[PDB]
C-alpha cells in the first residue's frame, strides 16, 4: 500500500496544459514529471498495471483547437510517456473506469457531436473495440466502477445537462439506467468509496456546485453528505486510503489551486494541499511513485 501518488495530468488555464505533476499524501510534497506530448484538457487519466493512462481530452491552443482519441501510458519507472493505440473517435470531456484490466472509454464530444458510444481497450493486444452504446448521449459525463459494474453519472447530451446515471453489466453487453440524482450536474467528479458511487460539485447549468452526493448501490437511492469547500465544476477525482479527493476546477470566478480530501467517517471535508497552479479539465489516478 505505500509509496503511492496522486498523479495529476493535462488540464486548462489559458491555454490546455501537458503537466504531469504527482501528490504525495505521506509528506505533502508535489513532483513535477514528465510532460504529456501533446497537451491536453477534458482527458480523464486512469492505472492500468501500475501504468498511467491519459485517454482522450481535446488540445485547446491558440494555434487550433483539436479533440483527442489518444491514449498514452506513463511508466512511473521511465518517468516516459509512449502512444498507445488510439481511440476510435475523438473524445473530449470523456469517462473512463477500468474493469478487469480492460479501460472502458465513455461518452465525450467531437465537435458538436455528443457521443452516446463506448469502447474498451485491451492493454494485452493494445487494441480498442466498441461496445454497447450509453441509453443517453453524454460529454462531461462522470465514470466510476464498483463490483465490475461501469456507472455514467450526468453530464451533457447537447440540448440539458442530466440528473440522469445509467449502469453496464459487461457479461450483457447491456446498459440500464439507475435512479437519477438529486442534481443536474455536467462536469462533477465522480468515484467510488466502500459501496458508494459519489458526484462531487458539477455544473447545474445555473452554478458550479459544492454539494456531493452519493449513490448506494444496494438501497439504490442518492443521498447528500458534506459539501465541499468550494463550489467546483471540472474538477479531478480519485480516492487513496479510504478517502475522496479533489484537485482543481473552477468555481465560478477562478481557476482553482486547492485540494480538498473527504473523510467518511466524520462526514467532513478538509484542505489538503494547494496544486502548484490552478487549473480545471485534469485527468487523475493512483500509482506507484516514479524512478
Ligand atoms: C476554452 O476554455 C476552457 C476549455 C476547457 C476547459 S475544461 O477542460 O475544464 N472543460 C470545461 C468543462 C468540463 C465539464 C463541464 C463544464 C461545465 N461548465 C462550467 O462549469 C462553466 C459554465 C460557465 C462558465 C465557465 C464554466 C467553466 C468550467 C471550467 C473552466 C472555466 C469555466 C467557465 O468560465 C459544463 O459545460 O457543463 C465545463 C475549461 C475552459
Amino acid at each position: 500500500k505505500v509509496g503511492r501518488l496522486i498523479y495529476t495530468a493535462g488540464g486548462y488555464f489559458r491555454q490546455s496544459l501537458s503537466y504531469l505533476e504527482a501528490y504525495n499524501p505521506s509528506n505533502g510534497s508535489w513532483l513535477r514529471l514528465a510532460d504529456l506530448q501533446v497537451p491536453r484538457s477534458g482527458l480523464a487519466g486512469c492505472v492500468v498495471g501500475g501504468l498511467l493512462y491519459a485517454v482522450g481530452g481535446r488540445n485547446n491552443s491558440p494555434d487550433g483547437n483539436t479533440d483527442s482519441s489518444a491514449l498514452d501510458c506513463y511508466n512511473p519507472m521511465t518517468n516516459q510517456w509512449s502512444p498507445c493505440a488510439s481511440m476510435s473517435v475523438p473524445r473530449n470531456r470523456i469517462g473512463v473506469g477500468v474493469i478487469d484490466g480492460h479501460i472502458y472509454a465513455v461518452g465525450g464530444s467531437h465537435g458538436c457531436i455528443h457521443h452516446s458510444s463506448v469502447e474498451r481497450y485491451e492493454p494485452e493486444r493494445d487494441e480498442w473495440h466498441l461496445v454497447a452504446p450509453m441509453l443517453t448521449r453524454r460529454i462531461g459525463v462522470g465514470v466510476a466502477v464498483l463490483n465490475r459494474l461501469l456507472y455514467a453519472v450526468g453530464g451533457f447530451d447537447g440540448t440539458n445537462r442530466l440528473n440522469s446515471a445509467e449502469c453496464y453489466y459487461p457479461e450483457r453487453n447491456e446498459w440500464r439506467m439507475i435512479t437519477p440524482m438529486n442534481t443536474i450536474r455536467s462536469g462533477a467528479g465522480v468515484c467510488v468509496l466502500h459501496n458508494c458511487i459519489y458526484a462531487a460539485g458539477g455544473y447545474d447549468g445555473q452554478d458550479q456546485l459544492n454539494s456531493v452526493e452519493r449513490y448506494d448501490v444496494e438501497t439504490e437511492t442518492w443521498t447528500f453528505v458534506a459539501p465541499m469547500r468550494h463550489h467546483r465544476s471540472a474538477l479531478g477525482i480519485t480516492v487513496h486510503q479510504g478517502k475522496i479527493y479533489v484537485l482543481g476546477g473552477y468555481d465560478g470566478h477562478t481557476f482553482l489551486d486547492s485540494v480538498e480530501c473527504y473523510d467518511p467517517d466524520s462526514d467532513t471535508w478538509s484542505e489538503v494541499t494547494r496544486m502548484t497552479s490552478g487549473r480545471s479539465g485534469v485527468g487523475v489516478a493512483v500509482t506507484m511513485e516514479p524512478c
